[PDB]
């Protein structure tokens, strides 16, 4: 239930790291700080 | 309701695959492991 | 409250379109189907 | 609890800015409006 939802919201806030590592991919393609 | 929210959180954790396939796009542009 | 959360989960499932339009950016950089 | 979830959904709708700034990276690689 409640603590299912909050601990999926755990996973998403891992996928929004995997967002950071998107950018750090893009900043590879750019060599940008 | 509760089980609406948990099964949107189903969809998001599909969109955060569609994140994986972003990266696997970027790693196309880079030919990187 | 409940119907705050479900209608943020509205917004996210708009941001995960704005994911589609990431890819359709990347597929610009690639000219890929 | 409820107001934990709504204020993670705060963070996500920050990560879906950090989506905008993905695109504004991609539009760097493209020089596109």
């Amino acid at each position: 239930x409640m603590k299912x939802i909050e601990d999926k919201l755990x996973e998403i806030x891992s996928k929004x790291y995997h967002x950071e590592n998107x950018l750090a991919r893009i900043k590879x393609l750019l060599x940008e700080r």
